[PDB]
């Protein structure tokens, strides 16, 4: 075939029933991951070819970076219950591995806080219940595919996207061969 199992992507072996359509999982620790975001905008092409319908889903991950690792998670849920990923993701990025002037929990709050959530209504979200049950998701999705590593990309419970087998010669090709890929799984 032109997609084949083992090479553009794996089959999980064990699949994971109800599990969200196109599901990714990162970490702000992660380079390939701030690769994917901010030169490669992965995340954004792969939206723009898939199918009427078809939601996506993007969690942040705890083994990476110890005990910031977990409170990013958490920030992350913050970010998904304001819907504010589109304004954080970037400095939330850079903070950790560019300028690294994210060290602890009130230096992703000042992110926060500079993109203009309010700090009444940040630390509100961040000691939320709502917040909670948004960080057991993001831990149970991890935990249905044993991740041990990001950027990872599944879809429809069943399929894990393979990038290393697909050429980085050229970055838009490799991203549009992403992009297809997930299209081709989905709908499959």
């Amino acid at each position: 075939a032109q997609y084949e199992d083992g090479k553009q992507y794996t089959t999980l072996e064990k699949p994971v029933a109800g599990a969200p359509q196109v599901l990714e999982f990162f970490s702000f620790f992660c380079p390939h991951c701030y690769q994917f975001e901010e030169v490669l905008h992965i995340s954004d092409n792969v939206k723009k070819k898939l199918p009427e319908g078809v939601k996506m889903t993007k969690y942040h991950v705890n083994f990476m970076g110890g005990d910031l690792g977990k409170d990013l998670t958490q920030a992350w849920a913050v970010a998904m219950a304001l819907g504010v990923e589109d304004k954080v993701t970037v400095p939330l990025f850079e903070g950790v591995q560019k300028t690294q002037t994210i060290r602890s929990a009130s230096d992703i709050r000042d992110v926060f806080i500079n993109a203009g959530i309010k700090g009444e209504e940040y630390d509100a979200a961040w000691n939320s219940f709502v917040v909670k049950s948004l960080v057991a998701q993001q831990e149970k999705a991890a935990a249905d595919v044993q991740l041990r590593g990001v950027p990872a990309m599944f879809v429809n419970g069943k399929y894990q996207l393979n990038p290393q087998g697909m050429d980085t010669s050229n970055m838009d090709v490799f991203v549009q061969q992403y992009a297809d890929t997930v299209k081709y799984l989905s709908e499959k």
